[PDB]
């Protein structure tokens, strides 16, 4: 069994394996790199995402969102406050300003410490979520807005032919912007490039120690799992590296810098937090050894979790049993 420990693995293509992403994907997983649950992609020298970034600063940010914690710092929850549009050039000032910007700091190890003390104290704004991409039309090797869609997967594998499209996502982050424990709609892969700006700090759980991490949070968040079976589907809690540790939930950790990529696979929890400002661009993908994990996906039908529109046909072919309980919390 390749990767036995479940290690994050970091892959160095050539321009050559640049060519085809499936088949990609397809030799990270025979090298075990989905046992990890996520890998980072540098890509190879000769390629570029796009010429320069020297004119993103009238994207706008249409609902902000501050992001409020509440608990101990190490076990947390955050709500996401709506704020005023502002466009990128705007974020960035914010971002950059002495209120919210990156502490003094020796090395990343110093910063993620930081991160874990002092989180909870401030309330760092965040773009995220936001319908674009930042990929050259021309850029033809790994373009997120160009990927074979989840939908043509489901077609292709199970020949059932269904709505609903895929496009992907910026996040604009500062300082403290946070995303929290879960695993991707439909326990999809996904895919993020970081475009530009400061790190991104990942931690992720091996798929197969997953329900090591769902037990812990339910004794975390008590409340949390009474209200619903699959509350981090709520993406809204927080749990240190410490916390992990000492409750003997197995994790790893990685550190994304400007101009790579990172993949996470199916049932690989991850959260993370952004070490300045930065531009990220991410979408979901499905391949053919998705489709087992999205018949088995949890799902939260209490209301809160409310997704896309394209997750309706998922649930509806690969769920049936759960259809019309999900789509009640949906509606
Ligand atoms: O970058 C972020 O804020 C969150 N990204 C992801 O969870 C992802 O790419 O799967
Ligand atoms: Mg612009
Ligand atoms: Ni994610
Ligand atoms: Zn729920």
């Amino acid at each position: 069994a390749q990767n036995p420990n479940c290690n994050i693995m970091i892959f160095h293509p050539t321009k050559e394996e640049f060519n085809d992403f499936d088949k990609y994907i397809a030799y990270m997983e025979s090298q075990g790199a989905h046992r990890a649950g996520l890998a980072k992609i540098i890509p190879p020298k000769e390629w570029k995402a796009r010429e320069t970034y020297d004119n993103i600063s009238e994207i706008l940010i249409a609902t902000p969102l501050q992001q409020v914690a509440s608990g101990r710092a190490g076990v947390f929850t955050q709500y996401h406050k709506k704020k005023k549009a502002m466009t990128v050039g705007e974020y960035r000032h914010l971002a950059n300003s002495k209120k919210y910007q990156t502490p003094p700091h020796q090395n990343f190890e110093d910063l993620e410490r930081k991160y874990w003390k002092n989180r909870i104290y401030n309330s760092p704004i965040y773009g995220a979520d936001i319908s674009g991409s930042l990929f050259d039309e021309n850029t033809k090797q790994w373009n997120l807005g160009h990927l074979g869609t989840i939908q043509d997967l489901l077609e292709k594998e199970c020949g059932v032919v269904i709505e609903g499209v895929n496009t992907p996502y910026l996040y604009f982050g500062m300082w403290k912007t946070t995303f929290a424990w879960h695993t991707e709609d439909m326990d999809l892969y996904s895919i993020n490039y970081l475009h530009l700006g400061e790190p991104k700090t990942w931690y992720v759980v091996p798929p197969e120690h997953g329900q090591r991490l769902e037990r812990l949070a339910r004794e975390l968040f008590p409340g949390s799992s009474r209200g619903c079976g699959a509350f981090l589907r709520h993406k809204v809690a927080l749990i240190s590296p410490t916390v992990l540790k000492e409750n003997g939930i197995p994790f790893n950790r990685i550190t994304q810098e400007a101009g790579e990529f990172m993949v996470t696979f199916p049932y690989g929890y991850h959260a993370g937090f952004n070490h300045g400002f930065n531009c990220a661009e991410a979408i979901n993908f499905a391949t053919p050894r998705w489709i087992d994990y999205g018949k088995m996906a949890s799902q939260c039908s209490c209301g809160e979790a409310r997704v896309t529109f394209s997750m309706d046909a998922f649930v509806r072919i690969l769920q049936p049993e759960r259809y019309d309980l999900w789509k009640r919390g949906q509606d």
